[PDB]
RNA sequence: UACCUGGUUGAUCCUGCCAGUAGCAUAUGCUUGUCUCAAAGAUUAAGCCAUGCAUGUCUAAGUACGCACGGCCGGUACAGUG
């Protein structure tokens, strides 16, 4: 599944703004930008090794 | 600037100190137009303290669901400022 869709929203209705639904920043998640840090890593040990 | 002068005696030459002499540093007195630097609660009490201030800090890069501002109505999690 995709917890992206799955995020409970909060609703906010104030007078003078439109409505709006805020959502909090889903953290722990895997990412590609997270996947390529790993990646660096890795390859930061094998220049090392080499 | 390697300097002395007055004072013991009726007078003299000494010893010798007192006083004078110049700076320096604190205080104080009188006086004080310009201008440049510039010390300043050490001395007595490391005595006592009203009040205020004297140490805080965010980047693209730790944590933002504070509508506190702020958009592009959305499989659009997180726009952004904060």
């Amino acid at each position: 599944d995709d917890v992206r869709q799955y995020v409970v929203r909060k609703p906010l209705n104030k007078e003078g703004k439109k409505p709006r639904t805020k959502a909090p920043k889903i953290q722990r998640l895997v990412t590609p930008r997270v996947l390529q840090h790993k990646r660096r890593r890795i390859a930061l040990k094998k220049q090392r090794t080499k």
